């Protein structure tokens, strides 16, 4: 038996688990998109071809560091690598580009002289915090400076303050107008220009930094497909970013990054305003107890699945592959679970940008995602989504459910959807069929953006439009049939689902057909 | 709110019940077919028009009694009444004809002298059963004769014996090779040529009687649409009936009537060989304890639903309306529960054939079935059917499920299916949508036979094919659109599901579209 | 080859459950659904009542529609005589309860011109004037019809239907004065005298209890009935009225509200809350609302009663044909099964036992079907569903009951034995609907009788004096139930059973569940 089918039949979740089989090989398609952060270790065209081949679907650009000219080159290279395969449209896999903003931060000043010197903080000692600028350059173990002018307004006696990536931990014992008197809870080495998190606080830093405003305008100019907006806390934040990309970039998918408590508390309003979500586990698990992170991940992927909006699963998934060519069992497990949890993307940071093994990381993510995709309990997952599906008399939605049910009934090798905007394909994906969704689009941006949705395989028709709209439709169907055939998703005989519309232009998708592969 | 929708939403069966609402009116469509036995009280053309109008869909002819000339006239009249409405194909309802065989029997002899005289059986008296032929003509209250040579082999001391349609009740007190000595439990008037059931005993009479052979040949000649084959006990039996209708009548649906223990015990093999099933509660509740009947009914409707084959629910459903113009609460309840149980047909016997109130019986069945159809727990019913659906790579099946899912998603006003053989419509019905299935067919037999399946509204296109196959398809779709409109199943604006094929001829139905009503 | 429909109880889907019901899977010997028989001409004799009890009667209904105090007093005397005839052996003694069903408020017409036996003929489409003016009481023709409901005008609009003689005749109001109505005949028929009137869809403002009712109820107090079926309950204030009337001296009598019209259904919630139980009065009900809609109301009501853990009764015409015939119609058989499957506590017999030719055959038939249907329930889901809709509470008694019921499912327990003073503990077990019979052991006779009102409680009345050590007194009552169960054939030595006790004497301390093998005692 194959593709974990015996397990997909089980009546109980428990029997489902009990029946997972290591000798049941997956289908060839892989549904979870893979996002790789590009950096020193992966910027070369020659390398990027190898990434795409290994399964990269999105390129992340981390505006934490690096200048415009530097990033512009990364993008130019990603593009070069991608179009290298454009010469055969059957096999060409689009690659999307993503601009991840630095976001607002709270940084400390320099330690006494050189930014290279450190001071030693003792569990229990007093540590005064000034905002007075005199102290910017000379930070010792008695006085520490911040660039968050308004820290006093947003903290109470008793609040924790986390310094250098939540290594050092302070607690506020007294609050003036200008200063704070803290006690060290967690000792350690204090350095220069280190980053500060205010756990629990409603931090009032603007939605976008001045750097961000400019970094974003650049992304518009460079024509990125999506932005990962950092440190989204409230929906007004998302609205800021939207305003900033403004008209010229009104089609760029804004993906809100949930990095602290306020973000979690206000996730609902946020999700509403966002195109998607990234569960930013790194920053998040500095702001909230680490043991609580899986809760937040599961809550978020859950609600994103309910709302049919893309969710990303980020940070440290294959961390050890920065140094080693194979991952830890926990890393293997982390990735499987994100997939089973029902995440759209999975992401690689260090592992691809700086690590010794970028390719090994991508292939590993590819391998696990496939195995985990077969291991889903679609029986229940489908039943559940269907039961929570709002009543709508929108034909597109009705067609999608019909299609997805049909695909379950006939172990369909794929659901083929003609889509101009991607909307139709999204509607199919939101129901999470086991079968890959081949989305056939003439719109390249649609092709790239589609990766953000579990199971959509974007496929870009480069032919001119044919005279009769009928034959043009048939042509695009036939294209997908060829793509599917060639990529080994199905052979002559197998059955497939095809979704078409009744008239040209967007949102007329309403025709579902069950077709045997020619 | 309408159509018991608030109740259809409930997460539990219990909440579902708790939420059934007497102020939530049904839609106008009624899905459960209604089978009326035609007889003295209903044979007139003038009456039959009124039956059709009231909701009769099949005419049952009981070959228990009546000659060929008699039945031939019933059929002539049914036909006359039906075609009376043929002048407007939008409103014309097809009517099927069904031949219900007499089947093998065990009969008694004549009472002392004229077969017009009777005897009295006294609770507690002795009643000898002979097979000795001396007694054939002279049966008194001391000695009773049977024509079933093999009774003694198949009955033990303690067995019950039912005489005259389980009116009189005997228990065997001593058993020889040649005779039985019984005690009367239920007193009553013993007549001539009265029928006998040996409850629990496995009666070995041949599958088809001599009369049956001939009655069946007649049904072939008369062009009936289905046969209700009596006293089906094993699959061999069904095979006999099929052989007898043979080639000339290979298209007539055989519906096996389960009338005794062996029939229930062997239901599986039977169902497999049959086109459908009738739960013959009268006979059945003479052969098995009456308190056990609802078990058998529920088991059989259940397994017929599982197999997607039509089940009928017969006998005494509105019994009191033989004498009275309104039914008892228990009768009302019986009918609702048949529908809730998931029966295709419901049936009337006495109530339409002999009763004082044939029309009131039909209208009553119509009224209840509608209310009960809304009261079904489709959420679970659908979930269950889907989970127990074989995985199949037949396109038609995949299209049907998709169509039914779609219809649930959009509160579809109807699922419109173009079908030549009826197969496609059956496949949609087997999934039990809330929405009516309008089947559009040019084949009149298909039209009539369709009534045997929950929710199919057969609609007969009498026009020739013209011009392009496409526009012929559109034409038939449009016909159904008009039928639906006129019968008040939906208005302009409402959304409907339409099933077509990709090519002419049977099979190939594989196109589902979600269309707003013009 | 299996028993008690076990293979079917295992099924993962409702559909598979149905598909697996088996006519060769015989039930256990216990029967859980209580059976209520109306006593009348055909069943009032002591000699007959012994045979009824034997056959499975658990409650005796008295219909105050008809019959005088002296008459009913005698029926009760006899029921009691028949019952205590078996009191000589407490192991085999079955308690029988007594129930007073009130006549309730009515709307009656006057006498047809001259003899109260003579009739008029009403033609579809004719005009029919309705007066309340008393001049017309004695002389009712086909043009003018009198009612005794002085307030009809206030409670009906132009367009309202009026149903005369048990919804045989049907009028629609065309004009409404201060004093009169002008109606049109929709349903023709023969109009008689003193015939009953229903106002479908009206909020009928007749008092909750009639003057007759007040008195009939006071009688029930005096006669020491266990429950009252209050007729024509419409709003909760109605139930409060009945309670007020039974008042203090009768504060322990269970009031069971009878739902017989629209307002009753519309307001069922408030009503159920104020009632001890409910009767689905299908006859009257299906005159007030379209008959085709009644199964909706029945199913809604039994449903919500199950949710609330309050007793529900299913009434009227369940085995109607057995007034004249010794066996029922397939639809009657089916009706009874479905009431049980629907999850009704009691089933009822009216005509069938009171006036019919075959009272005993009706009782035995109800007994037979209920047993079969009880095995046919889908306990898996029924239990899952009740548990999921159970509020979280910190009440030990509830925790013990669920535990008990789950344990009984686990071990195919032959019975759940509960020592109960008020019945409350047994009710709490029953509200979860175990397959196993609940033997409730009580020294309180009223508790014994009232217990019948709940699916699956088998009341068993300990007549012994209290034993010195409270422990051994507890053991004694457990042992009693063990003996009863043995003798009634509910289990044998070896079988396993669940026993519920408390930690201290007096009510509401039940918190001990044990799993005990049946002894060689
Ligand atoms: O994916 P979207 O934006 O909903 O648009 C889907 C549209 O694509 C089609 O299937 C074909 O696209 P064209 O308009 O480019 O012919 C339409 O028939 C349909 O309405
Ligand atoms: O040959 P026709 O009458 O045009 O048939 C066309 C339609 O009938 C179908 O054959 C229906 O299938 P069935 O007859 O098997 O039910 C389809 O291929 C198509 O939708
Ligand atoms: O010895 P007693 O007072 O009869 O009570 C025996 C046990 O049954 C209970 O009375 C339960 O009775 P209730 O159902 O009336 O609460 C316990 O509280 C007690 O332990
Ligand atoms: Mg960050
Ligand atoms: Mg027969
Ligand atoms: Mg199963
Ligand atoms: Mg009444």
């Amino acid at each position: 038996q194959t593709q974990q089918l015996h397990a997909a039949m089980a009546d109980t979740f428990l029997e489902h688990m009990c029946r997972l089989d290591i000798d049941s090989p997956p289908i060839t398609a892989r549904n979870t998109g893979i996002i790789c952060t590009i950096g020193p270790a992966s910027r070369s065209v020659e390398t990027l071809k190898e990434m795409i081949k290994s399964g990269m679907n999105v390129a992340r650009l981390n505006f934490s560091h690096g200048t415009h000219e530097y990033h512009a080159e990364t993008i130019k290279n990603v593009r070069t690598a991608t179009e290298s395969f454009a010469s055969d449209p059957i096999l060409y896999r689009p690659v999307a580009v993503a601009l991840d903003t630095k976001g607002p931060e709270i940084r400390t000043g320099l330690i006494k002289g050189s930014g290279t010197a450190e001071v030693e903080l003792k569990k229990g000692a007093t540590l005064k915090i000034t905002l007075d600028n005199a102290y910017m350059e000379k930070c010792d173990e008695n006085i520490l400076w911040l660039d968050y002018k308004n820290i006093c307004k947003v903290v109470e006696v008793g609040s924790k303050i986390y310094v250098d990536d939540g290594l050092i931990s302070l607690q506020v014992k007294q609050k003036g107008a200008d200063f704070l008197v803290t006690e060290v809870e967690n000792g350690g080495s204090l350095g220069s220009k280190k980053g500060v998190n205010l756990p629990g606080a409603a931090v009032d830093l603007p939605a976008v930094s001045e750097k961000d405003i400019q970094d974003l305008k650049f992304g518009v100019e460079q024509d990125v497909d999506m932005v990962f907006a950092s440190f989204i806390r409230k929906a007004s934040d998302v609205h800021e970013v939207r305003k900033v990309l403004g008209e010229k970039g009104k089609n760029i998918k804004i993906i809100s990054k949930i990095e602290n408590h306020e973000g979690v508390r206000r996730f609902d309003e946020i999700l509403e305003a966002s195109d998607g979500i990234m569960v930013a586990r790194g920053d998040l698990g500095i702001e909230i107890p680490a043991e609580k992170v899986f809760l937040a991940q599961k809550m978020m992927i859950g609600r994103c699945n309910r709302a049919g909006k893309p969710v990303i699963c980020a940070t440290q998934m294959l961390e050890s592959m920065i140094k080693k060519p194979r991952p830890t069992r926990a890393e293997g497990s982390d990735v499987a679970n994100a997939v089973l949890d029902g995440a759209d993307c999975i992401m690689l940071s260090g592992e691809t940008a700086k690590g010794d093994y970028p390719l090994e990381a991508v292939r590993m993510q590819h391998l696990i995602a496939r195995e985990a995709e077969a291991a889903i309990y679609h029986l229940q997952l489908f039943e559940e989504l269907r039961r929570l599906a709002p009543i709508t008399s929108d034909p597109t939605e009705a067609t999608a459910v019909g299609a997805v049910e049909a695909s379950f009934k006939c172990c369909s090798g794929a659901i083929i959807v003609l889509t101009k905007s991607g909307r139709s394909a999204h509607q199919v994906a939101r129901y999470r069929p086991r079968a890959p969704i081949i989305a056939v689009t003439r719109n390249p941006q649609t092709a790239r953006q589609a990766h953000l949705y579990r199971g959509i395989f974007p496929v870009l028709c480069k032919d001119p439009v044919q005279e009769a709209w009928a034959e043009d439709v048939d042509l695009r169907v036939n294209f997908a049939m060829n793509v599917g055939k060639a990529r080994g998703f199905f052979k002559k005989g197998d059955v497939v689902i095809v979704l078409t519309g009744w008239r040209p232009g967007s949102g007329f998708t309403n025709t579902m057909r069950v077709v045997p592969v020619p």
